């Protein structure tokens, strides 16, 4: 059985899985229960000496997503969403969930000094666990290419438990507990990964969906100061679908509104101090109260109930303003998207069939947008069913007359043109961007949000060349191009550059292209980015 002795001298045992060795379920913070609820995580004080860490612990508490998709998707599309599992609640779950997991090449030991890939999971900041993202395909591929890596994944608090907001959270200085969980997991790696064979100065953080939005928050955290004990906590970042979070400050209208609603639902509506009251209620009361605020696949969709918000302390301002003001870590980044990011989210508003209904849906999801702004938005993404997402499928996939334009707006603001805005203002390091069209022709969803998880962790396809091989090459060497792929990946300087600046994936292989599509959407959306915050 593998062993490792932590920085403090505790010797722990892990698991020999033949194709790798796993140290699963190590606690890194005190259980955030009772009056530690919603507060910053506290370092685990306690001995792990003599203990065995052979299985994943429970995930943190999950919010029910509230989707209807399983009755509107064709069997082919549905089979693939079932597989990524990013839109499902994980089980088992517990408030005592803050554990970290280290998975390494067989025969690895202290002094091997391998690059470390730190994975951050993320379904809508409301669901997810580390147990649903198998490290074995990434590790087996790293060994095969002679660039072995260690895979570390960290649990963090999602939903009310991890991202409650409003005036009282703000006053107490407890905003964005979930991101602080991740950050403390990063410090733990800085202080203990050398004992497992890793090199703390070679950490690349990567994630997909809310986990990718998290990597962006970590680049902007403390105005871009990512150092811990005179060293950087990470040297590179990979963002699979997700850039800045389009959100109002922690004490803005919706953060407050969801707080009041949750406190009433938990039976704290008449408390003078609602946080004290919420730390008093039972785990079941808190879970039920949370499940009475909207889940991300409900009609509110990406007007998310729980998500990272600027607090003036650790995320000091509006994340678009921080990016154009240069307040970020200076690291090399890979950031990319699936071609049809918003189609899965489009299944939430399938009762919107007319333009007037569409106008009301945009006006209620974006409360800061003026009519003029909503008018420009609907001109940039017209009703014309050939111009929506799944992109370039003509008259196909139009579940409703508005499904494809709502899907185009959600995909772009949430993920695809938010990446372009970052790439056009980030000068912190070399930029590499990709866009996948691997699943072209898949009915209703196209190359949908989270399909990369299947080809990164379960199956091999043209996309695995980027999701495994290029990402291991980037983690090791800080250049994707050492993977030795058939196509050379172009460095991205800006969307207006001459020449191909995007690595692209189709059903058969890789090729390059340009990030110059839907410029009208990009100007409707990002001329004044606050107008479309939630
Ligand atoms: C948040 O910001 C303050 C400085 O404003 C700092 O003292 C604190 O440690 C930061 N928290 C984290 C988790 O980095
Ligand atoms: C669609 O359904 C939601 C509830 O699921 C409702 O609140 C909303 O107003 C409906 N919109 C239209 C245009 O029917």
């Amino acid at each position: 059985a593998p062993t490792a002795t932590l920085a403090n001298g505790d010797t722990i045992t892990g698991l020999n899985a033949i194709i790798n060795e796993a140290f699963l379920g190590i606690p890194f913070a005190e259980p955030p229960v009772g009056n530690l609820r919603f507060k910053d995580p506290v370092p685990y004080s306690g001995s792990l000496d003599g203990q065995k860490f052979t299985s994943y612990g429970p995930s943190c508490m999950q919010q029910n997503p509230e989707g209807t998709y399983e009755e509107n998707l064709p069997k082919a599309a549905l089979d693939l969403v079932m597989q990524s599992k990013v839109f499902e609640a994980v089980s088992p779950s517990s408030e005592d969930c803050l554990t970290i997991n280290v998975v390494r090449p067989p025969g690895t030991k202290a002094g091997a000094n391998l690059p470390v890939m730190l994975w951050i999971f993320g379904g809508g900041f409301e669901v997810g666990g580390t147990s649903t993202f198998p490290p074995a395909q990434m590790i087996t591929k790293s060994i095969a290419m002679g660039k072995p890596i260690i895979h570390v994944s960290v649990n963090y608090r999602v939903s009310s438990w991890g991202f409650l907001a409003g005036d009282e959270i703000k006053a107490e200085g407890s905003a964005n507990a979930g991101l602080k969980d991740q950050r403390l997991g990063m410090q733990w790696v800085a202080d203990n990964i050398a004992a497992f064979g890793g090199d703390p100065t070679k950490v690349t953080i990567f994630g997909e969906s809310a986990g990718s939005m998290s990597v962006m928050c970590h680049i902007l955290w403390n105005d871009g100061d990512n150092t811990y004990k005179g060293k950087p906590l990470f040297r590179a970042g990979i963002m699979q679908s997700g850039a800045m979070v389009p959100s109002d400050a922690v004490d803005g209208i919706y953060g407050n509104e969801i707080f009041d609603l949750l406190a009433s639902n938990a039976g704290c509506g008449s408390a003078s101090d609602k946080l004290a009251c919420l730390r008093g209620v039972s785990s079941d009361t808190l879970e039920d109260a949370t499940n009475n605020t909207p889940g991300f696949l409900a009609y509110s969709s990406l007007r998310l109930s729980y998500l990272p918000r600027p607090d003036g302390v650790n995320i000091t301002d509006d994340m678009y303003a921080l990016v154009r003001e240069g307040k970020y870590a200076n690291i090399p980044v890979i950031i990319g998207d699936q071609n049809d990011e918003g189609t899965f989210f489009g299944t939430s508003s399938l009762n919107v069939t007319t333009d007037a209904q569409a106008r009301e849906y945009f006006k209620q999801s974006f409360v800061h947008a003026s009519d003029a702004e909503i008018d420009t938005l609907m001109t940039a993404y017209p009703g014309d069913i050939t111009q929506g997402s799944p992109f370039d499928t003509g008259i196909l996939n139009a579940l409703t007359p508005q499904f494809k334009r709502i899907s185009a707006v959600l995909g772009d603001l949430g993920f695809t043109l938010a990446r372009r805005y970052f790439l056009n203002h980030y000068t912190g390091g070399t930029k590499y961007s990709f866009l996948s069209k691997q699943l072209s022709g898949l009915p209703v969803l196209g190359t949908f949000h989270s399909n990369d998880i299947v080809f990164q962790d379960y199956l091999l396809g043209s996309g695995s060349l980027i999701y495994n091989n290029a990402f291991i090459a980037f983690a090791t060497d800080l250049d994707p191009n050492t993977a030795g792929l058939l196509v050379k990946w172009p460095e991205y300087t800006s969307s207006s550059q001459s020449g191909n600046n995007l690595m692209m994936i189709n059903a058969l292989g890789l090729y390059t292209g340009k990030d110059n599509f839907r410029t009208a959407g990009y100007d409707a959306l990002f001329s004044n980015p606050p107008s479309f915050f939630v």
